[PDB]
RNA sequence: AACAGAAUAAGCACCGGCUAACUUCGUGCCAGCAGCCGCGGUAAUACGAAGGGUGCAAGCGUUAAUCGGAAUUACUGGGCGUAAAGCGCGCGUAGGUGGUUCAGCAAGUUGGAUGUGAAAUCCCCGGGCUCAACCUGGGAACUGCAUCCAAAACUACUGAGCUAGAGUACGGUAGAGGGUGGUGGAAUUUCCUGUGUAGCGGUGAAAUGCGUAGAUAUAGGAAGGAACACCAGUGGCGAAGGCGACCACCUGGACUGAUACUGACACUGAGGUGCGAAAGCGUGGGGAGCAAACAGGAUUAGAUACCCUGGUAGUCCACGCCGUAAACGAUGUCGACUAGCCGUUGGGAUCCUUGAGAUCUUAGUGGCGCAGCUAACGCGAUAAGUCGACCGCCUGGGGAGUACGGCCGCAAGGUUAAAACUCAAAUGAAUUGACGGGGGCCCGCACAAGCGGUGGAGCAUGUGGUUUAAUUCGAAGCAACGCGAAGAACCUUACCUGGCCUUGACAUGCUGAGAACUUUCCAGAGAUGGAUUGGUGCCUUCGGGAACUCAGACACAGGUGCUGCAUGGCUGUCGUCAGCUCGUGUCGUGAGAUGUUGGGUUAAGUCCCGUAACGAGCGCAACCCUUGUCCUUAGUUACCAGCACCUCGGGUGGGCACUCUAAGGAGACUGCCGGUGACAAACCGGAGGAAGGUGGGGAUGACGUCAAGUCAUCAUGGCCCUUACGGCCAGGGCUACACACGUGCUACAAUGGUCGGUACAAAGGGUUGCCAAGCCGCGAGGUGGAGCUAAUCCCAUAAAACCGAUCGUAGUCCGGAUCGCAGUCUGCAACUCGACUGCGUGAAGUCGGAAUCGCUAGUAAUCGUGAAUCAGAAUGUCACGGUG
């Protein structure tokens, strides 16, 4: 059921999140140092949205990019975040770091950065569509040519699973030249787990 | 009037919807609640409490009882085609209603006057008690009944007329309208007679039956009974039931024309009177076929039934009875108005006349249709339309058209016709689905063609079952059982038996202690406990800090414990099936519908032509990968055509032709030819071409379904354990074992079996590894250490095929299970429990029931090779090639 939408388009759309060559006998010593990474600047930065995070091997020790579409929270009065985990990304990755921000203008159009939104909206007791009637509107004033919103999951009832579903536009899957985002990101209400998924559909070719 | 002092004085029901007003806590299909809907199975805004809140107040609630709401007994104010409801049809008494002109009358009717309709009560305007209830003055009202006076339109009564309703007299047609006799022809059966000789008859198929004691067939004859082909029709006639041979005989009514007469003589009809299909009943006839009851055969778990062979009352006639039917147009009779068109019976017209004529008009009988009505379907001059006159009948479902009582009947029975009790529903028309042993088109190894297996035997593997201290859980039709598990000797591992811990194996905060480290030691199955040379760092505002390790105490930690029906995530399934929806618009009272149907066509909701719809999205197609052709760029470790070289190995120099490798391109679009279609999609052929009509394969699975599966991958709501349901360590266990089922491998031999030679692959892994040459071993191997970070080195010898030999179809020079003995390899350790090797022994098995599965071409069938997981361990999984 509806393959995951990067995995079939690595190549013809999008390109790996981090580049580096390895050799067999290194190759399962990178891989977790990449993924505890992720798992760190993530619970971090829970403020100041993050959307991706880049990692680029050069010639023996690294470069990260960190995307926020905020980055003076992150940059606050010039690097008492940045040389602060730079200094404490060394203690995980034994390699010296480096730390680059760059600007996610036009925040309403990538898929992780609407997405905690919904997380936002949907725990401080925000109605189920007046929330999400919004949220697609909002981004269908600028940008995008279609998207689909799924909301699933206890939707405040009882014994409840249902889903919502709302559409604006025009989103293809089966055709391997457009240009798809997708994000899953929760939440955890006061009862239950809801789990969102957008598809953010951007123009083709 | 004075004194006291805020002192002397607020409950009751309800809070899910109707219906004003809400959340926590107990409870868990228990207790309980309730005016109806109905709540309660472990999160209850409905039960029990607590806060809060709303209604009313000196009262608030329940029960009982009437009228409202109830147009639900409808006078004002309903109904009867299908929801309950039109008698089976006539005739007719009492009664109800009355065409049209005058004239009279005044019984109804209207207007007025008088007598009355007790007072109170109700209503209106006032007046008294501090207000109000309460008391009270004046008026209206009491709808009525009676007596007088006047008016005269309508009804009644009376008197006279009129002909439009109704009836009579006269021509004239059409008819299965009745009753009483008579007479036919075809066919069936029984009987007689001739010829002739083996079956007839029946049915999905048979059997009972009938036959040489001469059947069926066939010809001749006789007797008898009933029905009346073709004409024959939405056709006729009758009050309805009903009525079809031809003729005579009596006999009723309808149509149509002309003309005179009577002058309202009419309509309907409670009671009462008649005619009442068929089955049945009584007495007498009559007995061809058909046929309940019955008998036998068959089918059948069973078959009283369907089907088959027989067969009686009855059906037929006379006389008498019974009185019901889906007695149907599910529509009482009678009268008057309201657009059309196409039929048809019979009858007059007019009309040019030859008509296969024409138009108009009545009496019937059919098909469509506008207004209108209708809940809708549907009726629509033969109303269910608009209106009159009289009658019958209906009041939720069962109980029940039933019981008692009455009247009729020879009997069966019929007609008239209740109640108690019990339920919150019964029923009508029309929608979207689903379903059909209903119809129409289409597609799939779906059948049919073909090859090969499963179930028979042996072993391998999983589940059920059994058993044990534990055999740890989970997945139960296709969608499950070589399944999580891409690897159970211990470890994994959860379970079992013990040994052993309590802030803990781990997280953060607190208090002390020492740097960390190294201890090379004993006890003990180990866990652990105690020794234990040593080490003394590190940054120093030199104060110490941080680092680690030990103890104390608190919050806690932890959980493979329950819930996949509290859920997210991720996968199966229908199904790679061709569908699934929206916007605006119009139709419908509405749920809906249309687009999305029709004709053609397609692998396809793919296209074309059509069309109250015009568009848009998801899907299909293409975009991607791979394989097949060629071109360009590229030449080491790959490559050898040309060149020498050679020791004859691309060995070497060399070459960039090639093969190969991998980058980037062209090529295929029904393009072109012909035919075919509406010449429009398309279809059938044809050329060229490496490839021809989506070239072959792969990834890609729409809206959804099954509360499908998983809390044991992970994430999480809640619930429980927290001196153990958590931790630690030994052995055991999951591999037990009369049995049954699922997949899979070998075999059962001569398209074979051995021995000796000999020929050709792809794809992949390897510096914590591959492990060569030499070397020693019957053999698995042991040495040995190269080469190697990979087109180089190693894994690494492809097997079937071919050639020669023996083997003669024998449970075997077949088959290899079992089992004895002897070895090597990994690992601390091969007992339960590993894999291979040697030697010996040699089983079942001679192609395998009912059944049942896979496959349409490099395919089935058969032969090998590699990888993942991995110290060791594949008949499975995934992957690549031979022969075909």
């Amino acid at each position: 059921q509806k393959v995951h939408p990067n995995g079939i388009r690595l190549g013809i759309v999008k390109e790996h999140t981090s580049v580096w060559y390895a050799d067999r006998k290194n190759y399962a010593d990178y891989l977790f140092a990449d993924l505890k990474v992720r798992e760190y600047l993530q619970d971090k930065l829970k403020s100041a949205s993050v959307s991706r995070i880049d990692i680029h091997r050069p010639a023996q020790t690294a470069r990260i990019t960190i995307h926020t579409a905020r980055p003076g929270i992150v940059i606050g009065k010039k690097g008492e975040d940045v040389e602060k985990l730079r200094q404490d990304l060394t203690k995980q990755m034994g390699v010296p770091v480096h730390i680059n921000i760059e600007e996610i203008r036009k925040p309403e159009l990538d898929a992780m950065l609407v997405a905690q939104s919904v997380a936002q909206q949907l725990e401080r007791r925000v109605m189920f569509r007046r929330a999400m009637k919004r949220a697609v509107q909002n981004a269908m004033r600028i940008g995008a040519k279609g998207i689909k919103i799924q909301v699933s999951g206890r939707l405040g009832g009882a014994e409840i699973a249902r889903t919502e579903w709302y559409r604006e536009g025009r989103v293809p899957l089966h055709t391997l030249r457009a240009d798809i985002d997708y994000a899953t990101y929760e939440a955890h209400t006061t009862y239950g787990v809801i789990g969102v998924k957008v598809w953010i559909f951007k123009g083709e070719v």
